[PDB]
């Protein structure tokens, strides 16, 4: 019958396995265990016992990170009424008892990152209306049911990256400020009204929906299945959007005409054969990544290119490129294309290395190096 004491409370060398019977925490007199901040060092609790919070009833911040927890006793959080921040990440927890969060009304932060959760009990967060930050990344979740966040009307940060999710409707959480659903199996993305940073990279998304949102500033959608970009018109505040590794076949200026401050646009590794940002260039654009596509003719985009600081054209089939004497490029990639030699000679009157970041090493029979890049004379 071990008795673990603090030494505002750090437990040392607590070792509870599944077999272990009841153990003791703090002083027998509950009133002496008035510590508000609880953490463990060099400890393992394969099952989280009720004895901990039965004895410490004034805990506000409970850190159970990396305690090798596999199971939570059903009534572990019976006397947890004062807890505001609960950290239970980096364990091996397989399920949450249905009413585990029934008596934590003041909960604002909950971390369950890196565990073994495969589903959420109905009503798990129905009694935690103050919840503002939640992480359940690195679990095995397949579905977030639509009633999950009905009560969490102040939820601001939601991290669900690296699960197996085929459904989670973020439109049902209008309070969202930061949301991360990267590395899942989503096919549809509804973007809530006020989210400022949203990462839905590494999914299977082919449709983007939602109301005009003037707050969205960072949108990560790389590694999905997008075939259009019209929906971009709904996000006039974007500063960065990553559309790389999708199925886009053309980029036109139309979807970007409402962009007030877009600076970084990544579109590498798509299937682009057409590019028109000259009808109406994006005035604020600084970085444009068009590498690894199937572009052939892009010279008409000069007015857009002239204003950039970084332009990546490598790995296409581009034949010509024109820049004004006063262009602002600081980083340019050009290798692995299909250059006309005359175009390269003209180009290098206004730009050179190391601004030009790359080069071709060898050329095919009909080609030769012109300023370090393969080209054919015509
Ligand atoms: C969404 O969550 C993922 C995973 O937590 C974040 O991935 C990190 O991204 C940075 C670069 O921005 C990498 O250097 C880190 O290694 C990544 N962390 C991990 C654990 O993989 C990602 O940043 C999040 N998205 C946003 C926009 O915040
Ligand atoms: C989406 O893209 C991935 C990777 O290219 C591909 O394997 C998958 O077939 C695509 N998904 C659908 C449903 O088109
Ligand atoms: C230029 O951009 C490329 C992106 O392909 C990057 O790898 C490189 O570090 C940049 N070079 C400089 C000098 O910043």
């Amino acid at each position: 019958q071990p008795e673990y004491k603090c030494i505002d409370c750090v437990f040392y060398d607590v070792h509870i396995d599944m077999q272990t019977q009841d153990v003791y925490f703090g002083f027998e007199d509950i009133t002496l265990n008035n510590q508000k901040i609880v953490t463990f060092k060099n400890s393992t609790m394969r099952k989280l016992p009720a004895a901990l919070l039965d004895s410490f009833r004034q805990v506000e911040l409970l850190n159970l990170n990396d305690l090798q927890i596999e199971e939570i006793d059903t009534y572990a959080f019976a006397y947890a009424h004062t807890i505001q921040k609960l950290y239970m990440g980096f364990n091996a927890i397989r399920y949450l008892p249905p009413h585990v969060f029934q008596n934590v009304p003041l909960l604002t932060v909950l971390v369950l990152e890196r565990n073994d959760l495969s589903s959420l009990p109905r009503g798990i967060f129905h009694n935690t209306p103050k919840l503002t930050t939640l992480s359940m990344s690195n679990n095995n979740l397949e579905r977030i049911e639509d009633d999950t966040f009905q009560a969490t009307t102040s939820l601001q940060n939601l991290q669900l990256s690296s699960n197996r999710l085929t459904h989670v409707d973020l439109s049902l959480i209008p309070s969202l400020f930061h949301a991360n659903v990267s590395y899942n199996l989503l096919s549809t993305l509804a973007i809530p009204i006020a989210v400022e940073e949203l990462d839905a990279s590494h999914n299977s998304i082919n449709v983007v929906r939602g109301p005009v949102n003037v707050e969205l500033t960072i949108l990560k959608l790389q590694h999905n299945n997008l075939t259009d970009t019209a929906w971009l018109l709904n996000y006039p505040g974007l500063v960065e959007v990553d559309l790389s590794y999708n199925e886009l076949e053309k980029i036109m200026y139309h979807p970007f005409v409402k962009m007030q401050r877009l600076e970084r646009l990544y579109i590498s590794n798509n299937r682009l054969v057409a590019l028109n940002l000259y009808g109406q260039p994006i005035p604020t654009l600084k970085v444009l990544d068009l590498s690894h596509n199937h572009l052939l003719h892009v010279e008409r985009n000069q007015p857009q290119f002239d204003r950039l600081e970084n332009l990546y054209l490598d790995h296409n089939s581009i034949v010509t490129l024109k820049l004004s004497t006063h262009h602002t490029l600081k980083n340019l990639t050009l290798s692995h294309n299909d250059w006309d030699c005359n175009s390269l000679r003209a180009l290098f009157r206004n730009v050179a290395r190391p601004a030009v970041d790359d080069a071709d090493q060898h050329c095919k029979i009909d080609y030769q190096l012109e300023h370090g890049l393969c080209c054919k004379e015509s």
